């Protein structure tokens, strides 16, 4: 019921600022929040924050000073921008909207590309995703886990799978509800530091990258991720 798109430049040089839309699109919305994530080369991705349905926004203490969200209801759209960029903010930048009161389901955007040619002070909860790379075979019983560097609440920790040219698909949430368009072969555990994702029977199609992630403390952080491969 919801579309979201990324625009802006594609290269910025360091200094300036940079602006990015999202042209927000399809149902209308009583709630909610609309985030900014970016996702760096080697596909680390990062939470920068948000602006709620009632003009809220909450940044990441890493980038406080740089960033402002901001809305314009009357063009259904949502902004972001960041000042002092430097070659460290290379990413591919993503809109996403998400429903606090429907756990079930985000929307993502396209995401786009921007390559570039202070204070805050903060803490954040680590997740570590081990193997990074793994290949099974057909048929397979696949594991993946993800161990939390404190513990979480196991209604906020969510996976995602997200293929080459795409965006993160919502994938589980609430420890272990799988989300619309999921097969039933995949499942979900855990508890306090140690969650795991398990795939029953692997078929072609379930290789991907797949990120835990957590919202149950602020930032909102994301795993190192787990490639996940076919074999032959
Ligand atoms: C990343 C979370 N799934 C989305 C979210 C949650 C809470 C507030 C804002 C946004």
């Amino acid at each position: 019921e919801v579309q979201l798109q990324e625009s802006g430049p594609s290269l910025v040089k360091p200094s300036q600022t940079l602006s990015l839309t999202c042209s927000v699109t399809g149902d209308s919305v009583t709630s909610g929040y609309w985030s900014w994530i970016r996702q760096f080369p080697g596909n680390k991705l990062d939470y920068m924050g948000y602006i709620s349905y009632r003009g809220s926004t909450y940044y990441n203490p890493s980038l406080k000073s740089r960033i402002s969200i901001t809305r314009d209801t009357s063009k259904n759209q949502v902004y972001l921008q960041l000042k002092s960029v430097s070659s460290e903010d290379t990413a591919t930048y993503y809109c996403s909207y998400f429903d606090s009161d429907d756990y079930a389901m985000e929307y993502w955007g396209q995401g786009t590309s921007v390559t570039v040619s202070s204070g805050g002070g903060g803490s954040q909860i680590v997740l570590t995703q081990s193997p990074a790379i793994m290949s099974a075979s057909p048929g397979e019983k696949v594991t993946l886990t993800c161990s939390a560097s404190s513990s979480v609440s196991s209604s906020h920790l969510y996976w995602y799978q997200q293929k080459p040219g795409s965006s993160p698909k919502l994938w589980i949430y609430s420890t272990s509800n799988l989300a619309s368009g999921v097969p039933a072969r995949f499942s979900g555990s855990g508890s306090g530091t140690s969650y795991s994702l398990t795939i029953s029977s692997m078929e072609a199609e379930d290789a991907a990258s797949y990120f835990c992630h957590q919202w149950s403390s602020f930032p909102f952080t994301f795993g190192s991720g787990t490639k996940l491969e076919i074999k032959r």
